[PDB]
Parts: structure tokens; sequence; C-alpha cells
């Protein structure tokens, strides 16, 4: 790279009831779009979990009187977005958190591995797709964890392949989503991560919410001594270990939420609570968008550098990420010789000024201007294939 990444997760079930479509992307800010998420079968396939939505979807200029087998739906949206900003990238993620049981089967033997290493590349190469983000959540064992290495080696080596007949002189990336907790992350092959991959994607937030006793930040940069109920998790500590494990700085992408995480029936930040109640989409979490509520005041944890939302009239508390605690994380992750920053999701953003996206790519300065493909002469879409020319 040449500089940082500015990278949000663009989610393909976000054009439903978020209708949050790529033309709604503000593409100038995002050096990396990672398209999430592909399934996983227990055999290593790769495959589309919404091929309406991935390849299928007509938007206002798609024309059913198009000769020839054509890619439609979120795919050609993004290849529109790549042609009008030639610095981002667009990279497919695998899995996720509701489709990572059948990682371990898929990464188990060489057969498998060699089978999601080509049916994932066919989609890049298909799609015109810049790399492959594996979000496996999480290798739970030694096995897991050496295999995780096996798979990504398989990719990269399949990759290099395509390139070297396909895109001469193209990189392609290849990134993961880690886990910021340590009982996960205590477990990866850091070292060998920290080779084999160009981007690791930290996701350093869900460090507290329904599956907490307690109210917590769900971000937060450092540990608060004088309330560690606050803080059961903190992103510094993870940083240094996945450097310190052999994950070189600059390959560390911050992930950072634009959403909040809801606490009721609670006193404060570090104090008990009951329910999270309801959410923006689904229970206990809210759109950064729909942050801070009307009423609610946003407080600041100075100590752990988390910033919250308390109602004294609802008691309601939610624990979310604003624009100065972006400029925060951003200044900590340059002060760490980190490689950028990575957001969880776009289509909870704002626009103009309070925007995180917006604010990361400010306080960033010096984007990644790397030159993505528009050349994908093996596509099995024409369109794609003729760069939609
Ligand atoms: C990089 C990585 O590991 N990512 C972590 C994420 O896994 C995690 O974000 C959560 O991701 C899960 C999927 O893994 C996602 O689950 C989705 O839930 C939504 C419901 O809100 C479903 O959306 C519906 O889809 C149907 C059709 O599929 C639509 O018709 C309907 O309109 C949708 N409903 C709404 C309201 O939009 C998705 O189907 C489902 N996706 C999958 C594949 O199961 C969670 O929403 C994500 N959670 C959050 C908080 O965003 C993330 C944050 O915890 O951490 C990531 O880094
Ligand atoms: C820091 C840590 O390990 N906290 C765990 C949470 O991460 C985890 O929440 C889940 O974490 C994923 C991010 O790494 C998300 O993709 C996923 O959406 C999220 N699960 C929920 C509840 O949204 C919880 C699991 O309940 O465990 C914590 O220990
Ligand atoms: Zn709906
Ligand atoms: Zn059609
Ligand atoms: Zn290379
Ligand atoms: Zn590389
Ligand atoms: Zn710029």
């Amino acid at each position: 790279a040449n500089g940082y990444a500015n990278s949000v997760y663009f989610t393909n079930w976000g054009i439903y009831d978020r209708n949050f479509q790529p033309a709604d992307l503000v593409a100038s800010d995002v050096t990396h779009v990672i398209y999430s998420f592909m399934n996983l079968q227990a055999d290593g396939t790769v495959i589309s979990g919404d091929t309406y939505a991935d390849y299928e979807k007509h938007y206002a200029d798609d024309s059913w009187n198009d000769v020839g087998t054509n890619a439609y739906g979120c795919v050609k949206q993004l290849f529109k977005v790549k042609k009008a900003n030639r610095g981002l990238k667009v990279l497919l993620s695998i899995g996720g958190w509701t489709w990572s049981t059948n990682f371990p089967s898929a990464a188990s033997t060489d057969a498998n591995r060699k089978n999601f290493a080509k049916t994932a590349i066919t989609f890049m190469k298909d799609w015109g797709f810049d790399g492959i983000d594996i979000a496996w959540a999480y290798p739970a064992d030694a096995t897991q964890a050496s295999n995780m290495i096996l798979l990504l080696k398989e990719v990269r080596s399949q990759l290099d392949a395509y390139a070297a007949q396909y895109a001469p002189g193209y990189h392609f990336l290849l990134t993961i989503a880690a886990p910021a907790g340590k009982d996960n992350y205590s477990k990866l092959r850091l070292a060998d991560l920290g080779q084999v991959l160009d981007y690791i994607n930290l996701m350093a937030y869900d460090y507290a919410g329904s599956f907490s006793p307690l109210t917590g930040h769900d971000a937060n940069l450092f540990n608060n001594p004088s309330n560690p109920n606050a803080t059961p998790f903190n992103t510094d500590s993870a940083v240094k270990d996945y450097i310190n494990g052999g994950v070189p700085a600059n390959k560390i992408v911050l992930g950072m939420p634009i959403y909040g995480r809801s606490f009721q029936n609670t006193a404060g930040i570090g104090q008990t609570y009951n329910g999270v109640g309801s959410g923006s989409w689904e229970a206990g979490i809210w759109d950064y968008k729909a942050l801070p509520k009307a009423g609610a005041t946003v407080q600041y944890d100075s100590v752990a550098k988390g910033y919250y939302s308390y109602n004294s009239a609802t008691k309601e508390l939610i624990s979310f990420d604003t624009p100065d605690m972006i400029n925060t994380k951003v200044a900590y992750l340059k002060s760490l010789g980190l490689g950028g920053s990575m957001f969880w999701e776009a289509s909870a953003d704002k626009k103009g000024a309070d925007s995180l996206i917006g604010t990361s790519h400010r306080a960033l300065g010096g984007l990644d201007t790397t030159q993505n493909l528009l050349s994908y002469p093996n596509s099995k879409y024409d369109n794609i294939k003729n760069g939609l020319n």
C-alpha cells in the first residue's frame, strides 16, 4: 500500500430494509470496500448467500435487453464504483459471525482447501474484485489455527497463479477479520498470518453487550483501572499482542463500529443493567446515524477512551463511537504505525462532517492510492469482461 487503509464492510443484506446500495457509499473516503458475506459448505465450497443481492438485482440502469451472460446486483454496482474510484479495491468476504461453522471442515483437508481457494477465486475473478477477506469467527484450537494458515497459503498460491495468467503484475489482496479477544487470538498462528496476509482487520469492538453482566465500553482503547467493569476488554492489549506475536503493525487495520450497543435498567457505565432493549434492526444494536437519541447526552470516559450516551430521564446508556473517538483512534493507530481504519458497517454511517468514515479519511490524511484492477478477461460475465464499456 502507499498510505493508510480506510476500509468499510458493505453488507449484501444492507440492500433490503437498510436500503443502502453500493452507489450510496461515499467512495471518495474509502480505500477498500469489503463485500460481506459469502457462505461456506463443509467441503470448502464458497457460495453466494444471496444471488439476487450479489449479481441478479436490476438497478434503474440495468437493462434486460443486454446480450449474453451479465452480472448485475451489487457486483455490477461495485464495479461502477471501482471505475469511478481507481484507488478503491473491492474484496470478497467469506464467512462472518453466522457463517463460520463450516470453516474447520473447509480448512481440514488439502482437497477442501483447494476447493475453497478455487470457488472463492472464481467469484472474485467473475465479479471483478481485487481480493478475498476470510472472516472465520473463529479458530477454536491448534488444528483449526494451523489449517487456517494452510487455507490462506492455498488461497495466496491460487491468487498468484490466477494473476500470472489473467492479471499479470496485479497483486490480489488476501485479508482476515481478526478477533480482539485474547481467548480467541491466543490460538491464532499470528506470525504465519503476519507473513501470508496483506491486512488483518482487527475487529476492535463487541467488548460489551447482552452477553456482559455489566454495562461496558463496546470499543475502548485502554483499560480503566478506576472502573474496570466498564472495560472488560481494551484494543491496546490486543494490538500489542498481534504485533509482538509477529503481525507487522502496518498490516493491522483498526476496526471501528458504526453502531452502538444499548443498555437499559442501568445506573451507568460499569454498573448493573437489565436488557439491551430494542435496536435499529436487531435487539440492543443502534445504527450510528440513529445516535445519539433525542434527549441523551454523550459522556466521555477519558481513561478508557470510549464515548457513550445516557438518558437520565429513561436510564438508557449506549456505547458507540463519535467523530471525536475516530480522531483519537486514528491518532492512536498512527502512533503505533498501524495500517489504517476499518469500519463495520457502511449503511449506519452519517453523511457530511459527522461521517465516521469521512472523519477517519481526514484524520489519516494520506490514504492508500494503489490502483484497483478493471481487467477481468476470464469473467463469465460479458459486462464485467468488457469493464462495463
Ligand atoms: C468481519 C466479521 O467477522 N464481521 C463481524 C460480523 O459478523 C458482525 O456483524 C454481524 O454480521 C452478521 C452476519 O455475520 C449480521 O447478521 C445479519 O443479520 C441481518 C439482520 O439485521 C440479516 O439481514 C436481513 O437479511 C434478509 C435477507 O438475507 C433481508 O431480507 C432483511 O431485510 C435483513 N434484515 C434487515 C433488518 O436488514 C442478515 O441476513 C444477516 N447476515 C447473515 C449472513 O447472517 C449482523 O447484522 C451483523 N451485526 C451487526 C451488529 O452489524 C459485526 C458486528 O457485531 O462484527 C463484524 O466485524
Ligand atoms: C472481545 C470479545 O471476544 N468479545 C466477544 C464478542 O466479540 C462476541 O460478540 C461477537 O463478536 C463478533 C466480533 O468479533 C461479532 O462478529 C458478532 O456480531 C458478535 N456477537 C454478537 C453478540 O453480536 C461475544 C459473543 O456473544 O463474545 C464476547 O466474548
Ligand atoms: Zn424487511
Ligand atoms: Zn434479470
Ligand atoms: Zn504479489
Ligand atoms: Zn501481499
Ligand atoms: Zn484524501
